[PDB]
């Protein structure tokens, strides 16, 4: 519970103390190592949905920043497969996540359901 | 997602970080007055409840650390209270709260009720 | 285009840098002033979103996480607003964004009508 | 016995000392790998909890905030299991928790039944 | 949880943080003036105990560390007193402590009365 | 024989000698190792009983505020035993330490029982 | 293709190498930090495995190896899990798995599906 | 499988290269720390029984290596409950372990089960 | 009884001791001739099973990993048979192991008997 | 007369002692050919048991863990023969030793008569 | 079990060892502060027994070797007390102990008493 | 005559001498021969002794430490037949030992007969 000159008050003065080069430094020194085995973890995994996402797109004709608007929507079906896990519930968030697109972005559902067909190798609705 | 190898990895490289003497007091230094403000702010509130819930339990006969269980239930209530405020939600919060202390740890309706009389003013389920 | 092998290759490389006690506190001493400036700007605009979102929800009987749901949507479509700006373009993201929330994560259509009612002052479709 | 004034009072002179770049680093230095421990020793049967109870919780269709309802109930029945042991006591507590979650958060039985399922193997109610 | 081997391992490492000079002198001069107050403001209310049940133990011809005994007695009801209050909780309190006394040190029932008949003002069981 | 006058003036120059940063550096260094010998040697003692005498309380079904009142007891009849040794004053202690948390604690007779028969073996009222 | 003569003949070969000083150390130490993440990362798995699995066993009342009978059932399970992932491919494992114990080893099928109902949280057979 | 001169030719072999100086104190030095943990962590469980087990000795006049069967069976029943845990299969063992004794080494069943009524703190047969 | 982090701590000491040039050697060099033995012995055992399983795999033209299916499977037929040896015991667990097989991985019944035929020389399911 | 800071220090010493590369060797070195003497005599006594313990379990067509339960009774017996010979004393060990594993392992008394009728040659009860 | 050759055999390896310079020093240099702990710890006890009972052998005109033999007689008293604890048992053992003294001694019966009255504080048969 | 202080002070300053490296050095490595002899000359004696006595204590079907106690008598009747020799006086010691061991440690004064009339051939009482 608090207000935002209190949310701004803090941030403020852990913003300071970040900024401070032996600070800085310090943590981001600590972390190093860590942030490196978390970035390689975790990113190859939404590269490699770039480079298939992408092909798809191309075969579709889709140019310029229409493919952003699909790369965005399989990132973000790879990123729930990933916090979520298959089955029931990444079926559920789909669903709402086309949708979304969909008529908030005009997204192309023919296209959206391609995506989906390579990250999950098959179409949403129901569990399959 | 974070496995446990990870969360314990990056725990401990922060954990480190801010052990180093410069950072410690470069953090807390800065957040000083911040944290003071907070902790005036919202502190005396919940003072004011131990004290008319103890008030309370010794009007009951209640000693030693069965009056900690009702000043822990009260506290929790005026938590509540602050981070939701009064009103449906509030009511929806004590019912289940109540059911938490009188089954798990045996504590006493009748007695939490008297609880809930003083920092709401009234028993609740309706409100008033 | 740049495959995995390039994306950590040069993350690698600009964390490092940014990693060292001076090239931190160059920048961020530096930057200190102007992200000041645009937190103070922007953050109480979505501090009394939640503000009066909370309101609702207490009203709602909305306690926990399901808060948590419904002040993300909120927060949501303040973010459009300030991105776009009132009109066709929010209405058509707002549409979406129900959709998104409603099937996703099993948000109730009415009381994310409720918090649009709050943010725009009404439901959207229709702009007024 | 003591007044806020007096919990302020002397609060604020103990953080005035951590806050002393030698104090804070003279002891989280001294305690740094007893604390290694103590995380090493408690914290990885939780993150085995969240994978379990995850992976649940993805087969019954729950998303969002939604998860984070039940995991903190499960973490909860977990702390509960490491501070009493299994047996009568844990019961007692696991049975005024269910309640408290269905009824103050609106938490559905049944998946904090399968929550329990995992954590425990077997529902509450009675000792088996 | 903690074990003894825990258990001793902190308390060295806390133990050890504290016997530096600076932290030492850091800690126990910021809290001095604090103590202070709280020294002053409790202390006078079990002097004049010791005092008054002084007296009495003299009408009663106690000596030695008899009187010490029933001096134990007296200091423990006006303890009880200022943490609970008077009132039904002290009365259940008086009646367990004599029973403590009497039975577990031998103390004579009627001086223990004329104590609270001091302390009090007049005996247990009855609020008056 | 002393007021409270000359109490705390005394305490007062001593709290003040003390809070010397070689002073108390001095004294505690000093005592360090004996510190160390003396917490080893009777801390562990207890540690055992808070194991025990917890099995039993989570067996009787014992949650919150309740357990630590059995355990205050334990530890306390644990104390007793150390300082006098078992035997007939151990007993006579017992048996008003007993009466005394059930009728100032409200104590349950039935589970005090069986903390004694975790420390002792064996019930007290007589010789055994 | 390679005959036992041949199998041998290489393996000796090989065998000769590594039990060289330089060969083996170079081998080890460069594989070192490689192998410690993979040990930390997979072997929480298990150990949880083993902690859950057991703790149904005391309540099955199995006892030595019969325990340890079905401890290498259930790791067996995850370890399916692991490399395979959940569904139909695990369901089908799972039943083979069942048989191998059940038939070859005289495990108790109910006891082995209590040891499913935690590491999967339910029997197999149907995917829930 | 292995014949007695396999047996033993292996044996030979590793213990001839752990008495090499270098290989000795590799390990050992290696796993010192890892060990005292665990001594540190085990150990004090089954002084507690030896302390506890001895008082039950004393009281029932049990002298010399009489004693150290008593106190065998005590350890054992610790053992088991250190590596099962209370509960069905515990009751299991104890009943066996109490057959081995009584009528292996003709150990007298009841002071037997004054040595259960202190570890578990009661005879078995039944959980509680 | 121990946790991951314990298997983890003293693994890693092992490995750690081992990687040392000296240690590696020593123990090596010292059981070389002795694994010469145990791989001499008990590995041209599999070798002719191979040979002779394989055969009969391209009489039944099984090809690519499916023959690998059945030299899994004829493998651990004599692995069993070598620490069992014929008999009883050996029918038992090759009944479990066939039907293991058939169900875990789709196995033909009808191969896996001919690999049967040709380590035992008769089909299993009663002794013969 | 130890407590377990007792036990633990001269430990700790002892085992650092032992650590150290000159006393690691010297010890073992000086106990190399006694040890091997011992390992000598009395090892191959156990071998030869184990192979005709197993041959009767494969007879009686027990697999797994299972055989080990058995191997471990035999192996007992063995044991106790050894240290103790045969007659009258050996008979009173082996039935508590075989009771002990019926009903603390659930051990089947008709295998556990056939091991003992090969280490002994008859079943125990009586002397014969 | 141990024959002679073997009982020396070794014993002349771990005393040959024990001789070198390095491993007397080793062992003995670090458990030097244990030994000196346990010195003082126990050995006071008994020299108070030393200087009480010659005080009684004065008064008994008890002289030479005489005095001896009642020391060696009071000590051991004082031995079974540290190992057992006043009691039962150490009733038990005193009666014996004073058998062993009286006929195998020809210790006189009344001043053995006089020694026991001192240690225990009064004669033995009966606790008090 | 001497203080315990003055028995300790000299014990410190000989066990620190001691501890010296040449000095343990020199001492063991001087009496090294001489401790031989005296080991090898006294030690069989006994050993002779523990096989006679043991065969005894199978044919009584004595088990456990309950064998222990009949050697560690036994073991005490050849000791004083060493220092003392047989006759008169051997017998006078018997007598005491023998009833000594009865009712300190309750052992049976049929076996103990039994290890006198393998050690000395004859029964105890009177010369012969």
């Amino acid at each position: 519970s608090r207000s935002y000159s209190q949310r701004y008050a803090k941030w403020q003065a852990k913003f300071n103390a970040f900024s401070n080069p032996t600070v800085a430094s310090t943590i981001l020194s600590n972390v190093s190592p860590v942030a490196q085995q978390n970035f390689q973890t975790n990113v190859p995994k939404f590269t490699s949905v770039n480079e298939n996402v992408s092909a798809v797109l191309t075969q579709y004709g889709i140019t310029g920043p229409n493919r952003a608007i699909y790369q965005g929507f399989g990132l973000k079906v790879a990123r729930a497969l990933n916090r979520i896990g298959s089955g029931p519930a990444l079926v559920n968030m789909i669903n709402g996540l086309k949708g979304y697109y969909i008529s908030a972005f005009n997204a192309n559902p023919q296209v959206l359901d391609a995506v989906v067909n390579i990250i999950t190798g098959s179409p949403t609705g129901y569990v399959s």
